[PDB]
């Protein structure tokens, strides 16, 4: 449980629980991948205007909040987030979402609220994650 990457990756192995949300974040180090263990994310409230692909590492990622960025796209390796099961994208500048998010097999919960580009593509979006529970 840490509140600080560079506590975080100090034994990367031994983390599965951070919240870096309020934090002032404009990008999410590449380090970030070495926290394998890692359950949950809490990125909400900072100004991330994407993720680097190493987040496809975070295998055992279970819920991850990135509510309240700048995000205009995610990376395709978002849909290898086997294990995922929350994905907080509220207050967001998102201009689409990449179609391999549709693997994401285990998603029960997603917030898409105040994307304004994503609004017309609902429908395709619930389509897409047709047993994900969307706001």
């Amino acid at each position: 449980n840490y509140k600080d990457l560079a506590e975080a990756l100090q034994n990367p192995k031994e983390v599965r629980i951070l919240d870096l949300s309020e934090n002032q974040l404009t990008i999410l180090p590449k380090e970030i991948g070495k926290l394998q263990k890692l359950q949950l994310l809490d990125l909400s409230r900072n100004r991330l205007i994407t993720l680097p692909k190493e987040i496809e590492r975070l295998q055992n990622l279970l819920s991850l909040d990135l509510n309240e960025n700048q995000l205009t796209t995610l990376p395709k390796e978002i849909g290898k987030l086997q294990k995922l099961q929350e994905l907080g994208l509220s207050g967001n500048r998102l201009i689409t979402l990449p179609k391999e998010i549709g693997q994401l097999k285990n998603l029960r919960w997603l917030s898409l609220k105040n994307n304004t580009a994503l609004i017309p593509q609902k429908n395709k979006i619930q389509k897409l994650l047709p047993n994900t529970n969307i706001d």
